[PDB]
């Protein structure tokens, strides 16, 4: 997944070979200082003594990880001893503490202690106020890319600002950029709401909610189709064509309708299963044999996919009010398969 | 992102709460025996001694990974002290060493030493012979799934048996299972080759390559289109409809043709860019282009091509249906590369 190592590999960068930092000092891995000597062989001697073998200037990714956590433990020790930094650290969460270790590695302890007013707002949990003040910082001007991510990590307490670099978040990002953000927002005279308005006027029907509903069950659909006792498949929305990767690509959204009246109305729904999860389920079934180890990993990817997808949809105004994510267990507590048509009927009743 | 910890998390399993093994002994993490005492609080105190805090039976993934690396360090010390295992371990690279340590975690140090013939070919770096020899063992019979992944690690020296849940290899897996293998092979009387044969007969044209060409540039298409001075867009292939997660999904392929004849013939090509890389590039540009991210871009870009190419060749339904073209968007001079000249050169070679 995502942790402090992957975060600082983004902001600082990883080097499996010896390099020089901004002050010309020999360094390796993620900002692990070897020596202040201009001698390259003296830097190799310290590198060999730190790992236990004559690496001759090249180390493994695992060895670079075992150097980095030592520097994290050593940086925490100094943070706890520094009187200007320990009260902010003690009241911060681990994700925000990891963000607090981030600027420590970049500018040092004295530089982080310079932001006396921003640390005091983080200590008081005023996440929005210290986000605005770090934007005005000189550290923001020198590194505009890195300042935003540490700010958002302090403001949200999540790994959102570091994009999609693991398997789960990347499935949501490709889902988002390649389909949701691409085809649903109104662009030119076309878009999701436009297609639904043309659909409602053509068939004289009413959509229960004017959003694309995405089903994210923990298990793929039985027989690969949406199984329901009161929901039937209807004519899809008119296909919209969008140039994508050299193809005038057709994008189609399926439409289903309740076979039973709710409040005297037949409700339609533009909806679909979360097909990335289906492609993930299919890929996993071909490589692994459904052990308890895989079920935990599948559910872990399953949850992270929804959380990152829901975060991407909310942060972008073009898609904030266009998608409805429904994540659920395919079986109820009694063990029976959940009827998505019943879920939609109940949702329509709970507001009308 | 795959390593020995994530490998044993696949094969053996990670439990963050104190549990009891097959012999009724309290265990934590990935098979870390805590104590043989029936006292649960004795297991909690022993776990507190190993972690360094009042866990009371529950630990985090980082603590369990740190505890697992200690168990690996102890297993390596035992392997180096074993005269039967030390020579092969010294000769093996880091990845193949993890496959050896995987077996020690499963059957113990004395069990791995019995593979005398098997350890010899590994020491002499005969990977294919060692992979065949290991498949004959009883260890392959009791636990076949775990053995095949360890044997492939000995055979290839990579993490290809386990790394399907990494970003690049995972996006290639979704790209392969959810699109390439889904819609290109021939189902009933439909598929890519059928659409291309219908296309050649309707328009009386000839495809230069009887495959779907997937362009993998290191940079997004300019204005989202394929730029070329000798390629031009033609009528696309007829759209194929496949039911997919409740949607009658359309699968359409664009067709391009060479603007100039190659020995009197105009050659057509079904081709498109790699949509997982386009989304990845779009996401990288939103979250700027420092050297840290430029190396990470090329890293995922390279790993996506290699794992997608492996999946295409592994399955016979797709082995001769896809043509992957990975290339730098600019030459050394800095000029933009015309993808059509690459295809014209491909055509001029055997025609
Ligand atoms: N109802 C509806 N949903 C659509 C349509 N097009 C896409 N979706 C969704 O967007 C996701 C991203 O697809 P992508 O084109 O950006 O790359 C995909 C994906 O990486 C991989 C597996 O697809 P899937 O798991 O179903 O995720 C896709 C889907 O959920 O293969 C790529 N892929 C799938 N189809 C194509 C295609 N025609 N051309 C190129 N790449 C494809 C839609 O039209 N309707």
């Amino acid at each position: 997944g995502m942790n402090i190592f992957e975060m600082l590999r983004i902001d600082q960068g990883l080097r499996l070979k010896i390099y020089k930092d901004t002050e010309g000092y020999y360094t390796i891995g993620i900002g692990h200082l070897l020596t202040k000597s201009p001698s390259l062989n003296a830097a190799k001697s310290e590198l060999d003594k730190a790992i236990g073998r004559n690496t001759n200037g090249v180390i493994t990714k695992d060895e670079a990880e075992k150097l980095f956590n030592q520097d994290v433990d050593a940086a925490v020790r100094g943070i706890l001893r520094n009187a200007k930094l320990k009260p902010v650290y003690d009241s911060l969460d681990a994700v925000r503490r990891a963000a607090l270790i981030n600027m420590v590695f970049q500018m040092g302890e004295t530089g982080v202690a310079g932001f006396t007013n921003s640390l005091r707002m983080l200590q008081q949990k005023r996440w929005d106020e210290a986000a605005v003040n770090l934007a005005k910082s000189r550290w923001y001007n020198q590194t505009p890319n890195r300042a935003k991510r540490v700010i958002t990590t302090f403001r949200t307490g999540t790994w959102d600002a570091y994009g999609s670099l693991d398997y789960a978040a990347g499935m949501a990002s490709n889902y988002f950029h390649g389909y949701l953000k691409l085809s649903l927002p109104e662009r030119k005279a076309d878009g999701l709401l436009h297609r639904m308005n043309v659909y409602e006027d053509k068939y004289n029907v009413t959509f229960g909610i004017k959003r694309l509903i995405i089903l994210i069950p923990d298990e793929m659909f039985i027989n690969g189709v949406i199984q329901s006792r009161i929901l039937e498949k209807a004519t899809p929305l008119e296909t919209q064509f969008i140039n994508r990767a050299g193809v005038n690509r057709p994008f189609k959204h399926a439409v289903y309708r309740l076979a039973e009246k709710v409040n005297g109305k037949t409700y339609y729904f533009a909806m679909e299963g979360a097909t990335p999860m289906l492609s993930f389920f299919e890929a996993m079934h071909s490589n692994f044999s459904a052990t308890w180890q895989m079920k935990e990993l599948k559910r872990e990817i399953w949850l992270k996919f929804y959380t990152h997808l829901n975060e991407l949809i909310k942060t972008w105004p073009e898609t904030r009010n266009l998608v409805e994510l429904i994540i659920y267990n395919s079986h109820d507590t009694k063990g029976d398969l959940v009827d998505v048509g019943e879920m939609l009927k109940s949702h329509m009743e709970l507001k009308t």
